[PDB]
């Protein structure tokens, strides 16, 4: 698959990005007050890595949906001027531009 090929490329670059530190592992709701109540479908890069490794993505569209979920959730829970929120805007702009320079 040429679609799955670029997903592996763009996931690799996001995992290694400087501003990827809030998204490398799932949020622990025990450690974050209100997260469980506010974020219905959590998502992060390791969950995407796991689903790609086991062949769980059909098309590149499903991969893009999970990536946009990460940043949608980030903007739903975190203030735009929080540390986590600022890293998410950097990561979201990176993904949007990189995804469009291929498709
Ligand atoms: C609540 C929220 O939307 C959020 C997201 C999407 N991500 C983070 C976040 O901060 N992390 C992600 C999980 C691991 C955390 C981690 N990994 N190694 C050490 C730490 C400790 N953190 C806390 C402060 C210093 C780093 C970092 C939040 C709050
Ligand atoms: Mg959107």
């Amino acid at each position: 698959h040429s679609d799955l090929t670029f997903c592996e490329i763009i996931l690799m670059e996001m995992e290694s990005h400087d501003a990827a530190w809030p998204f490398l592992e799932p949020v622990n709701p025990r450690l974050v007050s209100g997260y469980r109540r506010i974020i219905k479908n959590p998502m992060d890069f390791s969950t995407m890595r796991h689903r790609l490794s086991r062949g769980g993505y059909t098309s590149s569209e499903e991969f893009a949906a999970d990536a946009l979920l990460v940043f949608d959730n980030c903007q739903t829970f975190n203030e735009d001027d929080s540390e986590v929120g600022k890293a998410g805007h950097i990561m979201r702009r990176f993904f949007e531009s990189r995804w469009e320079e291929f498709y």
